[PDB]
């Protein structure tokens, strides 16, 4: 490193491997990602460099973007854990509904001045937050989709988790909207609140049907157009919906509600994230401190 001393390697990212490191003149601690491959599209870089000037206390701050060497690293800020993890380590217990909302909460704001900034995340995944002491929850890699390209692997032939794509993106829409991060914030919110992931399929179809099971074979009345999605097929089986009660218990009505809210099947008719943030749900909203063991 020109300018890093790698304090060790956090994990495998969906570009390529991130490593922990310390800024040897300011002496920061920053998180060094090494992106994915024979030249590097100018054209990714300038959309890279434009998401520099996006920033927000619920976005992890994109520091630098580094192109030398024709090679490429992206600086962000350093958090200390994912949600992942916390999740994980919460099990037993499982995380208090009041840090549920607040994270929940964050998480919209995030959205809400994104997308207020035309710009998507379309991977989020627990893994993609990230949470401090403070109670501060935050998105990472918001833009780096559109900017790079389609994901399907790491780098390093490891498997696409598919449990928190939207619909429209599973029938084949060639065109990602807001909506497809307020799906996969929703999906995140009902595992939060479960302790279990709501959709896991383990295949594109097995993902698909796994949601038809749940939400119920979507039509043209539900959502107009549905059929003439590029991979629909008439064939799909024909699930009823289930009650929303058995999806999330023991969620209250505001909460399946709003979480209602965020999977409808329409883009369309899917919730905002700046609607979102007044719904009732979030009329007690706080900051509580998480318990944190780093
Ligand atoms: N910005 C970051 O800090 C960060 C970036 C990426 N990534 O993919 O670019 C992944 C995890 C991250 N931190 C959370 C974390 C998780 C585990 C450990 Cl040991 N230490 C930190």
């Amino acid at each position: 490193m020109e300018n890093f001393q790698k304090v060790e390697k956090i994990g495998e990212g969906t570009y390529g491997v991130v490593y922990k490191a310390r800024n040897k003149l300011t002496g920061e601690v920053v998180a060094l990602k090494k992106i994915r491959t024979e030249g590097v599209p100018s054209t990714a870089i300038r959309e890279i460099s434009l998401l520099k000037e996006l920033n927000h206390p619920n976005i992890v701050k994109l520091l630098d973007v580094i192109h030398t060497e024709n090679k490429l690293y992206l600086v962000f800020e350093f958090l200390h854990q994912d949600l992942k993890k916390f999740m994980d380590a919460s099990a037993l217990t499982g995380i208090p509904l009041p840090l549920i909302k607040s994270y929940l909460f964050q998480l919209l704001q995030g959205l809400a001045f994104c997308h207020s900034h035309r710009v998507l995340h379309r991977d989020l995944k627990p893994q993609n937050l990230l949470i401090n002491t403070e109670g501060a929850i935050k998105l990472a890699d918001f833009g780096l989709a559109r900017a790079f390209g389609v994901p399907v692997r790491t780098y390093t032939h490891e498997v696409v988790t598919l449990w928190y794509r939207a619909p429209e993106i599973l029938l084949g829409c060639k065109y990602y909207s807001t909506a497809v991060d307020i799906w996969s914030l929703g999906c995140i919110f009902a595992e939060m609140v479960t302790r279990r992931a709501l959709f896991p399929g383990d295949s594109e179809i097995d993902q698909l049907f796994r949601i038809f099971r749940t939400l119920g074979t979507p039509d043209e009345v539900v959502w107009p157009g549905v059929t003439s999605m590029p991979d629909y097929k008439p064939s799909f089986p024909k699930w009823a919906r289930q009650d929303f009660s058995k999806v999330v218990p023991p969620l209250d009505e505001d909460g399946r509600s709003l979480l209602s809210q965020m999977l409808h099947y329409d883009p369309n008719k899917r919730i905002s994230a700046k609607a979102a943030l007044a719904h009732p749900f979030f009329q007690d909203v706080t900051k509580p401190v998480p318990h944190l063991r780093l």
